[PDB]
């Protein structure tokens, strides 16, 4: 399948240079897997998800994202126009209130949850959990990042917009789960990127255009955009059979465009998500 005048981040993913339009992918895209977005909630009514999202939890008053980060980030997993995993079905869990912020001990809570909730739902293919949420080192937000994983999701998680090494910051210094950093639409480190040897990967984050509230859509930047690309791309892989929740961060890394991106700092991955799809 080929999706024509694609935001670039999606485009990217599908080729091995920069500077293409065209998204291509596999027509399964994502089908039958499930990806939990953990953040401030998702428009599930936005026409851009098809009826495939709807909230299972939040820990405020109303389930509402009433922010638009959680809707951007699950436009970027699995919406119809601005997403990777076209047909993934989408579980919102807000962790974060409205305005983007959130207490440890409440998205631990989040985390906690999902691995649970899982075992009710219908996800033959697999499932994966996306954070772009993070703040200072926490041993029990690692801790709990580390657990969902072995409960046997896939857990991608954002490096962090600081220009530092993410290895003070959780849960991105977690190094079970699969830690995402950002570049931009010329293949250079997003200059807002975390870095360091605990990044396992970078996905496009500068720039990227998904669905937003009130039924709407808008460009934003961070390495909370670059997560999502991983997570959908994890999805996909997982429908293909190319994968397995356990093995998928390895597998993205394996497989990724290799020493494409500039501004990279010595001892950190030159790793960008890349699909292989060859029709
Ligand atoms: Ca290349
Ligand atoms: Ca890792």
């Amino acid at each position: 399948a080929a999706q024509t005048n694609a935001p670039w981040g999606l485009a990217r993913i599908s080729s091995t240079s920069p500077g293409t339009s065209t998204y291509y992918y596999d027509e399964s895209a994502g089908q039958g897997s499930c990806v939990y977005v953990i953040d401030t909630g998702i428009e599930a009514s936005h026409p851009e998800f098809e009826g495939r999202a709807q909230m299972v939890k939040t820990y405020y008053y109303s389930s509402r994202d009433g922010n638009g980060h959680g809707t951007h980030c699950a436009g970027t997993v699995g919406s119809r126009t601005y997403g990777v995993a076209k047909k993934t079905q989408l579980f919102g869990v807000k962790v974060l209130d409205d305005n983007g912020s959130g207490q440890y001990s409440t998205i631990i809570a989040g985390m906690d949850f999902v691995a649970s909730d899982k075992n009710n739902r219908n996800c033959p293919k697999g499932v994966v959990a996306s954070l772009s949420l993070g703040g200072g080192y926490s041993s029990s937000v690692n801790s709990a990042a580390a657990r969902l994983q072995s409960s046997g999701v896939m857990v991608a998680v954002a490096a962090g917009n600081n220009n530092a090494d993410a290895r003070n910051y959780s849960p991105a210094s977690e190094p079970s789960v699969c830690t995402v950093g950002a570049s931009d639409r010329y293949d250079r480190r997003s200059s807002f990127s975390n870095y360091g040897s605990v990044l396992d990967i970078f996905g496009p984050g500068t720039d990227i255009l998904s669905t937003w509230i009130g039924g709407s859509t808008r460009s934003i930047s961070g390495t909370s955009m670059a997560t999502p690309h991983v997570a959908g791309l994890a999805a996909y892989l997982m429908t293909l059979g190319k994968t397995t929740a356990a093995s998928a961060c390895r597998y993205i890394a394996d497989t990724a465009n290799k020493g494409d991106l500039s501004n990279i700092p010595f001892g950190t991955v030159n790793l960008l998500a890349y699909n292989n799809y060859q029709a």
